[PDB]
């Protein structure tokens, strides 16, 4: 009975968000407006026996939000939750301070509506301006206006440019994602593509097509909260299981049934089996590294006897290389689906996730060791360098994540 409020920022933020609410709606049998599962967690009971999502659509430009509003779901969202006011993280981190008040009026209100709020989900992108700039700002404010309230995020990492400063905004955000966020579901645009392109066969994969994937995961990873059971009914119940120590709290995901249309047999076996095949992992990396915990959420019929049998085959084929300094264990979670074949979702805190952070700095340093485009960011309270404060921090994240693969740990 724990509520979750969702903050959607920037195009990226608000587009994976649109899809997100399109997906959950389908499941809970809600129409683009209104109507045993737990809807409360993500929805609110309208003053007309109808439904509306606990979502805050924030953007610094009208284009994207009006597409949603001039769409089939315009009637779903809570009108007073839609806010509209730069390209730079500085410009984004900026206006937030400017829009602060106007924003929390919507944030604190939904914050009231909830009786037992757990925390916040922030959909957004790391590159870009608003998502990172405004988003980093919120992540700092949220960490004060609500100190106990947990914070998770679905952060979209850029593909592999055409922004020029992605490596800037990105570092400046990864910081606020390291210390001002409890859980960090990492969505790698590169990885999303490969799939869309490969395991789907689309030469020029669009964002709609790409976001269709993200919705699936954004959707699956929250099934145990919406079709609740005895164990795993708190968001903190999931994250806790995936985060032994702080900082190290960046996860990577993956889904099994991705294509086709018949097979001879598809059991939970080849479902857990594939979730470890990196080809299905939505992140890009390039011995040593190992998982720090693994979760698998299977939907539909399963009979927990078969599951023990699947783990064993893994233990002997050594398919999963876990940490050396502790209990190598993967958690399964047999969740339901909505009343409308198997299906599996993996969420892991794996070491090589440091790879993306590394891939970002090298780009940063390079662009930094030339004082590149520093003219636009230094255009508002960047009369020195918070930049350095961030790099160092991010380096810490790469330091512990690697140090995490050492038996010493
Ligand atoms: N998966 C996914 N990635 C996206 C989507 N839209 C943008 N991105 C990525 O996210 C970044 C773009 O953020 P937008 O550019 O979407 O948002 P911020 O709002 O950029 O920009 P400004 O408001 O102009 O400051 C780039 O790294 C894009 O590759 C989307 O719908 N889905
Ligand atoms: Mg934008």
């Amino acid at each position: 009975p724990r509520e979750i409020i969702t903050l959607q920022l920037g195009q990226c933020g608000n587009q994976i968000g649109f899809e997100f609410w399109k997906q959950l709606c389908a499941e809970h049998g809600i129409s683009p407006e209104a109507i045993t599962d737990r809807k409360d967690v993500f929805f609110y009971q309208a003053d007309d026996e109808h439904y509306i999502p606990r979502a805050v659509l924030l953007d610094l430009e009208p284009r994207v939000i009006h597409s949603i509003l001039n769409s089939p779901y315009a009637k779903l969202y809570n009108p007073e939750n839609i806010y509209l006011s730069g390209n730079n993280w500085a410009s984004g981190f900026s206006q937030g301070e400017k829009i602060h008040e106007d924003i929390f009026d919507i944030i604190d209100r939904e914050a009231d509506g909830s009786d037992s709020l757990e925390g916040f989900v922030l959909c957004h992108s790391i590159a870009g301006g608003t998502g990172s700039g405004l988003g980093s700002y919120l992540l700092e404010r949220l960490n004060d206006r609500y100190p106990k309230k947990l914070v998770q995020t679905y952060s979209v990492f850029p593909n592999q440019s055409d922004v020029v400063v992605q490596p800037y905004n990105s570092l400046l955000t990864l910081k606020r994602l390291t210390q001002n966020a409890d859980c960090l579901v990492v969505l790698d645009n590169t990885a999303l593509n490969r799939i869309a392109t490969d395991r789907l066969h689309i030469q020029n994969p669009s964002f709609s097509q790409i976001n269709q994937l993200v919705s699936t995961i954004m959707s699956a990873s929250t099934t145990t909260l919406r079709y609740p059971g005895y164990m795993n009914n708190d968001l903190i119940g999931l994250i806790a299981s995936l985060i032994p120590t702080p900082r190290l709290h960046f996860l990577m995901t993956g889904y099994t049934p991705l294509t086709t249309d018949s097979v001879r047999k598809t059991t939970v076996l080849d479902v857990m089996r594939r979730l470890l095949q990196p080809k299905n992992v939505m992140v890009s990396t390039g011995t040593n590294h190992c998982y720090i915990a693994i979760l698998n959420i299977i939907q539909g019929e399963v009979d927990p006897t078969q599951v023990h049998k699947s783990l064993q085959r893994i233990r002997e084929r050594k398919l999963a290389n876990f940490i050396p300094w502790g209990p190598a264990s993967i958690q399964v979670a047999l969740s339901r689906k909505s009343p409308y074949r198997v299906s599996g979702l993996m969420m892991a805190n794996h070491t090589s996730i440091s790879s993306l952070f590394e891939r970002t700095c090298r780009q940063y340093d390079k662009l930094r060791k030339r004082e590149a485009f520093l003219e636009q960011f230094r255009k508002e309270d960047m009369f020195k360098d918070n930049f350095d404060e961030m790099d160092t921090s991010r380096e810490i994240v790469q330091q512990l994540i690697d140090e995490y693969h050492a038996a010493t740990r």
